[PDB]
């Protein structure tokens, strides 16, 4: 602030100022003090020369001498010496004085210091300074702007190298015009009666000597100014670059500095080679990323990522991740974690640390542009069995998941049409068996064609976008479960026909209303699970009787009204689903479906139930919901196998005790009215909520 | 890596012998020089009429 802005020509400038002050205040002090003009009238054994001239007289002369015949510059020569070292001292603090730079030098000179005081400099070479990156990089940005500065001092260097040219050039001429002896010639005749006077004054010589003196001084002085003018004009102080730090430490960050940058950075430099080395550091971006992967190490422990376990959605112990900057090494000590979970986490680098979890075989990403290590990479190949990748604009998926052949399942959340999909070639993944997709899938990619030697389940679920061309899917000859989700089909594919080894089919969101195809799917004599959610089905076809594989049925949430009685021909079914639909009236021949364990008709305006219902003993979830049932029959108590029932919004009256013999069926299973349950004995619900 | 301090003052030391020799050489000599009384022969005769 005071002390390292001082470079040693500045130094010695600095010096012989003080020195030239010194000197004109000691030339003031003896012009005050001693110099006086003696006089005497000029022309004229030897005797006396009494003048016969009084004292008044003689002060007179001298006085009139003085002003007339001592040279200007001889009787001025204090004072101007004294001017011009003010002149060169104000010249020269003005650099720091002017408060528009001042400002910037004493917020370069904190920062400097502060970073040459951090330890961690030495560290990185080998706390706090992590905020004070911050105010590096403000300052970085803000004063690469000026450049001012430099200018400002290149023109004091000039003011002072022209007044120390302009000082040589005259004083070199008017020093020889001084003399000790002096003759003077004035009209004090008629009034001293003398005309012609020689006088002298005391500090001639002196005054002489001292003014070579002082000229030495100022040649020196003018000299310090060339080869710092030559400093300035040979090295062209614009642009620094280090290319030392980077050769030494090896760190590719720090490029090039502007002009103030350079500036300050050579005046550092010549004031100290070693300041400039301690304060560079800072500058280093990779040094930042080092001092918060720190700064993260001290503010994570294994206990914080410990007590974040938990167990996930398929059944493995997971650390799911929702803010972070980096990869604490601290997750790299616990092993026991059979899943990981990232969310909005970028810039993620996975070293070979990874190679520690062994018991490893789900990974959870969620928005996050990650890159492996060569090791990780392979122990990612070689031990994963799950990965859930969610991305949204395709800059978050890593290719080399390409690669991993040991990979069983794999799930996708992120557009790939944004029309073709954006999917490269699946052929490395050679384990792959479960495949799920949730993107704008229009047309389907080649690259599942690449899997289906051994894909079992691939699961396509887009938001609505038509699956128009269905020729890859024939492929798909090892697929056992297929599952279409609102792919916009409006009827049943061709392609699903072409795979005989399908076990479980899903049409959800389909919105399919001529179904007439159950033809085609009599060549599948192995579609056990069939799914129609979310269409506008209205007619069930006779030819769903034809289906002897089939085990659950599903029509939820269609526009199906009259049920045929065709429809309870295929005995084999468990699950029939035929909630939220119009359906008003239930045909007996339901009571030949004894195989049947589920039953849901909830929002249905069903108002009676046939007593044959109540033969399919092995009915163990009865979701009767919110029909327009006005009385409920005994023979609900012959299902003792039966343990949910719902039958809440309905228009039931009375609950018949019979309720209390289903063993399976408790309260919580039972989903009535207040008035309902209070209107069944008090046994009947004492034996429901406990064991009374 | 310096040892420039150490013909830093080795420099030092030269310049104060070399002081100390110019002070000694030319001392001996001009102390003689002085004396108490002194004559002078000026013209100032003609100004105070003596010389």
């Amino acid at each position: 602030a005071f002390r390292v802005l001082k470079p040693w020509w500045d130094v010695f400038t600095d010096y012989l100022s003080v020195a030239m002050l010194m000197i004109g205040v000691f030339g003031c002090t003896l012009q005050v003090m001693q110099d006086k003009i003696i006089c005497l009238p000029k022309r004229v054994e030897m005797k006396g020369l009494k003048t016969d001239l009084d004292l008044q007289q003689y002060s007179f002369i001298n006085q009139m001498c003085y002003e007339r015949a001592l040279h200007w510059y001889a009787k001025y020569f204090p004072y101007l010496v004294l001017i011009h070292t003010l002149v060169f001292m104000l010249c020269s603090n003005f650099w720091f004085k002017f408060p528009g730079s001042s400002s910037k030098i004493e917020h370069f000179i904190s920062i400097l210091g502060k970073c040459f005081d951090s330890p961690w400099t030495t560290r990185a070479l080998s706390e706090q300074a992590k905020a004070l990156f911050e105010k590096v990089k403000k300052f970085r940005l803000h004063v690469e702007e000026g450049d001012i500065l430099y200018a400002m001092y290149v023109r004091q260097t000039v003011l002072k190298v022209i007044k120390f040219l302009i000082i040589i050039a005259y004083n070199s001429a008017l020093v020889s015009k001084v003399q000790f002896t002096v003759d003077c010639n004035v009209d004090i005749q008629d009034m001293t009666g003398y005309k012609n006077f020689s006088c002298n004054h005391t500090m001639a010589h002196l005054f002489s000597k001292l003014s070579f003196c002082y000229l030495c001084f100022v040649s020196i002085y003018g000299l310090t100014c060339l080869y710092t003018l030559y400093w300035l004009f040979y090295r062209s102080l614009r642009e620094y670059s280090f290319e030392y730090v980077r050769q030494e430490t090896g760190i590719d960050d720090i490029p090039d500095v502007k002009n103030d940058f350079a500036f300050m950075l050579h005046m550092i430099d010549q004031y100290d080679p070693l300041y400039s080395k301690r304060f560079a550091v800072f500058l280093s971006e990779v040094s930042e990323n080092k001092l918060k992967q720190l700064n993260l190490n001290n503010e994570w422990t294994p206990d914080k990522l410990r007590q974040k376990l938990q167990t996930n959605a398929h059944n493995r112990l997971e650390l799911p991740l929702i803010m972070l900057s980096g990869l604490p090494d601290t997750v790299f000590e616990i092993t026991e974690l059979q899943s990981l979970k990232l969310e909005i986490i970028k810039n993620v680098m996975i070293p070979a640390t990874i190679a520690q979890l062994d018991n490893l075989q789900e990974l959870c990403l969620h928005q996050c542009s990650v890159k492996i290590h060569s090791a990780a990479l392979s122990f990612l190949k070689e031990n994963l069995k799950v990965l859930s990748v969610k991305f949204d604009d395709m800059r978050e998926l890593p290719p080399w998941m390409y690669g991993l052949r040991n990979l069983e399942e794999l799930y996708l959340v992120g557009s790939l049409s944004h029309k073709n999909v954006t999917l490269e070639s699946l052929r490395d993944l050679k384990s792959l068996k479960i495949l799920s997709i949730k993107s704008n899938v229009s047309k389907i990619p080649q690259a599942v064609v690449d899997v289906s030697s051994h894909l079992q389940k691939m699961c396509v679920h887009n938001d609505g976008t038509k699956l128009v061309m269905l020729n890859n899917l024939k492929k798909m000859t090892n697929l056992t479960e297929l599952e279409l989700v609102h792919c916009d089909l409006e009827r049943i594919p061709h392609a699903v026909f072409s795979l005989l080894s399908l076990q479980e089919l899903d049409l959800k969101e389909n919105n399919l209303k001529s179904i007439e195809e159950i033809v085609s799917f009599q060549h599948l004599r192995k579609l056990t699970v069939l799914k129609l959610w979310y269409n506008s089905i209205a007619y069930i076809p006779e030819h769903i009787k034809k289906l002897t594989s089939l085990e659950r049925l599903f029509f939820s949430h269609n526009k199906v009204e009259v049920l045929p009685s065709h429809l309870f021909l295929c005995n084999k079914i468990r699950y029939l689903d035929l909630s939220y639909n119009d359906i008003r009236f239930i045909p007996p021949e339901i009571g030949v479906l004894q195989s049947l364990q589920y039953f849901s008709i909830t929002c249905n305006k069903v108002e009676s139930l046939p007593d044959e219902l109540y033969f399919c003993k092995k009915l163990k979830t009865l979701k009767i919901g919110k029909n327009s049932l006005s009385v409920l029959s005994p023979k609900i108590g012959n299902l003792l196998f039966l343990s949910y029932l719902d039958i809440k919004g309905n228009h039931f009256e009375v609950l018949p005790p019979e309720l209390g013999d289903c063993r399976a069926l408790k309260r919580a299973r039972l989903v009535v009215e207040d008035a309902l349950f209070e209107t069944l004995p008090s046994d009947v619900r004492e034996q429901m909520k406990a064991d009374a």
